[PDB]
């Protein structure tokens, strides 16, 4: 998987899956910019942009400035996300609002700021990190799963809106079934790079569930 010379944006890049994906693209030769609310880790070998991706004004400001400097956005990875659990009737107003603001609104903002670039340049790839909680109901995750189901739906319609421009748009849904140990971020990142790569050039509007089979194919 070679991304030499390609410009790659990754949200949620301060930690977790987003960080692992940003690092994997750096190691594959890409020019990576990571976006996150905080960069509290000890090492970021890529450019960082610290903002609330849930905030449409901040995303507009940062993305417009970056798009003035780059000639192509080769890969966009949406990997922001927060997990707030609870019985539906106990979940706080704050946890409900912030779950949707971050888990759906962030990608919505990124799509609003990048779709014109994808149309202009032709081509490119988008990968969005959903969740297997978007595929089956999970006790304690009603809001999380619902936000990830909205994210998936949004990403698929954006993929249809950009299909005429040659853009591929896919998802990954992380977690004797489950088969194996829980997938670590580095392993999710592998699947993201596959879907962003030329080896996936006729794959679009697909969602690979990486959870050891827990959804039994759903
Ligand atoms: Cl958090």
């Amino acid at each position: 998987l070679d991304f030499h010379g390609q410009t790659v944006w990754v949200t949620g890049a301060g930690k977790g899956i987003g960080y692992a994906t940003a690092l994997a693209f750096v190691e594959a030769g890409a020019n990576v910019t990571g976006f996150d609310l905080a960069f509290d880790g000890e090492g970021y070998p890529f450019a960082t942009e610290m903002l609330d991706v849930a905030d449409a004004d901040q995303v507009r400001d940062v993305c417009a400035r970056l798009l003035n400097d780059i000639e192509r956005l080769d890969v966009l990875v949406n990997a922001a996300g927060i997990l707030r659990m609870g019985a539906t009737d106990q979940l706080s107003a704050e946890d409900w609002q912030q779950t949707f603001a971050v888990n759906v609104g962030g990608a919505f903002n990124l799509f609003q700021q990048t779709m014109a670039q994808f149309r202009r340049q032709r081509g490119g790839a988008i990968v969005t990190v959903a969740s297997d909680a978007a595929h089956t109901p999970r006790i304690g995750m009603s809001a999380y799963g619902a936000s990830k189901a909205a994210l998936k739906s949004l990403a698929l319609t954006v993929g249809l809106e950009l299909a005429g421009s040659g853009v591929r748009c896919n998802l990954v849904s992380p977690g004797g079934i489950p088969l194996g140990k829980i997938a670590r971020p580095q392993e999710i990142a592998n699947t993201i790079l596959f879907l962003a790569s030329s080896h996936a050039s006729h794959i679009t509007l697909q969602d690979i569930v990486v959870d050891g089979g827990s959804t039994l194919g759903a």
